[PDB]
DNA sequence: GACCCTCCCCTAAGGGGAGGGTT
DNA sequence: AACCCTCCCCTTAGGGGAGGGTC
């Protein structure tokens, strides 16, 4: 049979009969010694049965050839029923995600907050801990706290990017008092002295957002937070943090700040 | 600050930059004439929060580029929303027809017949409808339908392929006593006579198997397929067909004839 | 040493078209 | 008018490298 009647018992296109002639998954019977016409036959069928039956399971053509044409090799199988459970599981995530979006969207028709999920390496920082009665006397206090440890160190260089971050002990926020710490990333170990030290932080895989602004707005960014981890399914497993990106130190107008807010979390 | 860094502050390459820039979108603050280097700035980020947060829910740039700037238009959501269910019910089906095919190359070291989906149009046909005693007495009393017709309607083409098959009307698979219906597919209409009726034959989704060599042992078909609805969560709809490809009028061989099983079914 | 630019070819499974040949 | 063949570029979201200029 020509390849236009064969296109016709098999219901498919020419064009993907020349690909498998050229790929090497299906030869024709004859082919015309002047002419090049392509010639089929019965048994050519019985194999187009076999490769639409692999294909219809999600294999692709280099595995279709591999399980066609050499020996039974189970092994292949098998790694494609983990790549399918892995695969449902992330549309299942991402079938939740929109659904939170749209339900906030359609409530307000306007988004302040973006949030967005990513990876912290592990840094090496200088801090210190201590309690704090009111938000305002802890930025006055950390300046004093910056100039004790720059001037008392040997070869103290900042990172490539800056990154100086608070972290948040407490359970249940409360504006009474506050067990906080500041931390911002050094380059190399030291001496240690007062109430100020180094440690190492580890990685983390958080969900953040970016707060634009005065600070007299940042809780509203964290009532967001407490919600996306509410309704997607995540457990939060650590202290949050609060990055400092724009503030007094390069900008003089506090509506043009920025901030952003970290929450590290896992898959519950 | 230059790309080199920025990229750093963005934990992404510099060719995603290159890129994006280039497609129209995140274009950068300001780009020297001499050298031309790419210079951003602190406004940049909050854009590109937004693009990987947009970007990990799955969407296309395309979408990406009308949605940051026609933030009116909402309708690409929900046709995201649908797609996404759309997929998590085809992954939910590939994962099971997996398992069936892992589970019946368990036990068994080789398998026959391998099931394939696939859709078949409409038809007009002549048929002739009755019981029988038996499968032998029914291929033999098959050629005078064929030539009656013939005798009686001049001008009567069949079909480019052709398409021959027998329909079992009973409810449960017998051995003796059969009520069976034989259809063969032509170009127009005609005439009745007798017993030989012309109709139409609607089109079906099915669930086919092939057989190949004589015909007694084609019951072991019906009994794959019939474990195949029930393994896989399927329904049977309408009653089986047996369509003939390669047989006597073609060849002497017994062993090479070609026959094909097809199980309309739903998923219910 | 360290950084940056433009330009060309590559990915999976075919799709669409231009141009030439025979009955 | 109908079939058939071969060659060339096209689709995603960026990767890889060569050659050459700039801090
Ligand atoms: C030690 C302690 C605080 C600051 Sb900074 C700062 C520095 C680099 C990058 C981001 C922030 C600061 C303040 C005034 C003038 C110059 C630098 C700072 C201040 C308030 C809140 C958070 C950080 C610096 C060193
Ligand atoms: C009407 C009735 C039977 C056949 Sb056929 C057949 C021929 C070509 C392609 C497919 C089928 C037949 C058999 C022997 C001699 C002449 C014609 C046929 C017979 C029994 C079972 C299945 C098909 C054709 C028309």
């Amino acid at each position: 049979s020509q390849i236009g009647l064969f296109s016709k018992i098999c219901r498919v296109t020419i064009k993907t009969l020349h690909y498998y002639n050229k790929i090497g998954l299906l030869v024709p019977a004859y082919i015309n010694p002047d002419n090049g016409y392509r010639f089929y036959t019965s048994d050519q069928l019985m194999k187009f049965h076999q490769i639409a039956s692999l294909r219809q399971l999600g294999f692709t053509i280099t595995e279709i050839v591999t399980l066609t044409q050499d020996e039974n090799s189970c092994h292949i199988i098998e790694r494609r029923r983990l790549e399918i459970q892995k695969q449902i599981r992330d549309m299942a995530d991402m079938l939740s995600r929109i659904n939170h979006y749209l339900q906030h969207k359609k409530k307000e028709r306007i988004m302040l907050y973006q949030a967005a999920l990513k990876e912290i390496p592990e840094c090496i920082v200088y801090s210190k801990r201590f309690i704090v009665p009111d938000f305002s006397s802890y930025i006055k206090l950390i300046p004093p706290i910056g100039q004790e440890v720059m001037k008392a160190n040997p070869g103290l260089t900042l990172t490539t990017p800056a990154y100086c971050f608070t972290l948040y002990h407490d359970k249940e926020y409360k504006e009474k008092n506050m067990d906080v710490e500041f931390c911002e990333a050094v380059n190399d170990f030291g001496k240690n002295e007062g109430n100020i030290i180094f440690q190492v932080i580890p990685a983390i895989t958080a969900v953040t957002v970016i707060h634009k602004g005065p600070y007299d707005s940042l809780r509203n960014a964290y009532i967001y937070l407490m919600q996306w981890v509410e309704d997607n399914g995540y457990l939060l497993t650590n202290s949050p943090r609060e990055s400092y990106i724009d503030g007094i130190w390069n900008k003089q107008d506090s509506a043009e700040w920025m901030t952003e807010i970290q929450f590290p979390v896992e898959k519950v």
